[PDB]
C-alpha cells in the first residue's frame, strides 16, 4: 500500500522551534506568537527498517516539498543535509538509508538517531539561530531531545 505520513512540527527540549532561513538551511530559535508561522512543518513518513516498541524508523520530509533530511559523509564526517528528490518517486515506504531516522521515545521526549550512522542524532545548539546538525553523542551541551506537535 502507500507509505503513511503525518504532518508535524518539532521543538527541542529547550522549546526552540525549527525554521528555514537559507536555501538548504534549517535553524533553531525561540519563537512565539505571530512568528510561529515561520516554523517548518514536516511530513514524517513511517518507513521500512528495524523496529521495536520505542524505536520507529521514519523519514523527515518538508511538507509539500521534495526535500528530506539526510545523513551523509561530508569532508569525512556524518553530517545532516537537506536533500532534493524526484517528486514523482517520494515519499516511499523503502526510503534509502541516508533518509532514515530511528525515532526513539525516552522519558516523554523523542530522539532521532541516524539509521545510517549509529549514535549520531539530530541536534541543536543552546545558542539561538544556529544550524540543526548531526551530533555524535546524546550527551554533553548539545540538545538531542525533542517534542512533536501534530498539525492538521
Ligand atoms: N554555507 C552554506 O551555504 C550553508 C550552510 C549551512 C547549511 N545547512 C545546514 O547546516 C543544514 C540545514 C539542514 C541541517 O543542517 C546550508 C548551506
Amino acid at each position: 500500500a502507500p507509505v503513511r505520513s503525518l504532518n508535524c512540527t518539532l521543538r527541542d527540549s529547550q522549546q526552540k522551534s525549527l525554521v528555514m532561513s537559507g536555501p538548504y538551511e534549517l535553524k533553531a530559535l525561540h519563537l512565539q506568537g505571530q512568528d510561529m508561522e515561520q516554523q517548518v512543518v514536516f511530513s514524517m513518513s513511517f518507513v521500512q527498517g528495524e523496529e521495536s516498541n520505542d524505536k520507529i524508523p521514519v523519514a523527515l520530509g518538508l511538507k509539500e516539498k521534495n526535500l528530506y533530511l539526510s545523513c551523509v559523509l561530508k569532508d569525512d564526517k556524518p553530517t545532516l543535509q537537506l536533500e532534493s528528490v524526484d517528486p514523482k518517486n517520494y515519499p516511499k515506504k523503502k526510503m534509502e538509508k541516508r533518509f532514515v531516522f530511528n525515532k526513539i521515545e525516552i522519558n516523554n521526549k523523542l530522539e532521532f538517531e541516524s539509521a545510517q550512522f549509529p549514535n549520531w542524532y539530530i541536534s541543536t545548539s543552546q545558542a539561538e539561530n544556529m544550524p540543526v546538525f548531526l551530533g555524535g553523542t546524546k550527551g554533553g551541551q548539545d540538545i538531542t531531545d525533542f517534542t512533536m506537535q501534530f498539525v492538521s
